[PDB]
């Protein structure tokens, strides 16, 4: 637009980010729920892990949020961390589900 930031920028930023556990990105996990973007390119995610586990937890946080602040419009930076949902096992490649065990 001219600097207007959208959340299809936002998943298509954040596809770059992948779990050094997993192999997959956030949007292949589809952890993502909501994504809104202000008029003042405050970027708010309602992102969440699979589980209050992850390997090194506070990295990933930080690493998704990385892919987010190199939008290069991304004025701030609102990520939540809902982490009362149960998130769904599901939501990753189905050809995953039959990898893993699901």
């Amino acid at each position: 637009m001219s600097k207007k930031v959208t959340k299809e920028d936002v998943l298509n930023a954040l596809k770059n980010v992948i779990d050094f556990e997993l192999g997959l990105d956030v949007v292949s996990l589809g952890l993502v729920y909501d994504i809104q973007i202000d008029d003042q390119n405050n970027v708010k995610v309602l992102m969440t892990m699979t589980t209050p586990m992850c390997p090194l937890a506070g990295m990933i946080l930080s690493d998704a949020e990385e892919a987010i602040k190199k939008i290069e419009g991304v004025n701030n930076v609102e990520v939540e961390l809902t982490f009362d949902p149960p998130w769904t096992p599901e939501r990753m490649s189905p050809e995953l589900r039959e990898k893993f065990g699901v």
